[PDB]
């Protein structure tokens, strides 16, 4: 689903420093992609980085990425592979998580993206989530979760 983004959200500079698990998504991509790590350093108002993951075909692998920001909204560039590029709109940011849509090849009627700092987000962390898309017209029901990291016993 299409979001309703906020009127005048700011995304910060520095906000996306540093290690984020991209664990829950819409659609639902993990049948294609697994344990996504992101790695983010700052570049003046940009970043550069990597992002690791599990790949049916390849296994674990990695790629350099770029994001290339203009106020709530950023250009996605992986190395090696495009089918995530595109351009991300910024729909919510917190210390433990961010956010973002897009309509990538992979996705292209939309695909939105949620970044943690923990690995398995506590219960707190996941209740401010649902909150956060209820307030840009998404639904967290929708959405689904990388079952492929061991968060339960
Ligand atoms: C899920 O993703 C995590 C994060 O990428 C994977 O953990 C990483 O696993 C690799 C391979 O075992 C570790 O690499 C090793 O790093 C050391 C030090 O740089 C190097 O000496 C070795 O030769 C090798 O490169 C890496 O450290 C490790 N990271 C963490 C934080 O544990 C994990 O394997 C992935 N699991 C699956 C099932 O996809
Ligand atoms: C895309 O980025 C990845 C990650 O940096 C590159 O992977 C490295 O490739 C070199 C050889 O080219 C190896 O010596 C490194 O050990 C690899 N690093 C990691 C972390 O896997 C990859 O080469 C890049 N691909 C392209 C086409 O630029
Ligand atoms: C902001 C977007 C975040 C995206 C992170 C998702 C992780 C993507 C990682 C690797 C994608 C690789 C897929 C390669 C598909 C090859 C196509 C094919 O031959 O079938
Ligand atoms: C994703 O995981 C959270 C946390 O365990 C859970 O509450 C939620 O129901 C999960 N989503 C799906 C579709 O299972």
């Amino acid at each position: 689903k299409e979001p309703c983004p906020p009127e005048n959200l700011q995304l910060t500079p520095r906000a996306l420093v540093g290690k984020w698990y991209l664990r829950t998504t819409s659609p639902d991509i993990f049948k294609q992609v697994s344990n996504i790590t992101e790695f983010y350093s700052a570049h003046g108002n940009d970043y550069y980085g990597t992002v690791t993951d599990y790949s049916p075909e390849y296994g674990l692998e990695a790629h350099r990425v770029n994001l290339t920001v203009s106020g709530r909204t950023l250009k996605f560039y992986m190395n090696d592979t495009h089918e995530y590029d595109s351009k991300y709109e910024i729909l919510a940011v917190d210390k433990d998580y961010f956010i973002f849509y897009g309509h990538p090849p992979a996705a292209p009627s939309g695909l939105a993206l949620i970044h943690y700092r923990q690995s398995c987000p506590k219960e707190d962390v996941i209740k401010r989530v649902k909150k956060a898309l209820k307030n840009v017209c998404l639904d967290y029901k929708y959405f689904g979760n990388d079952t492929s990291v061991p968060c339960h016993y």
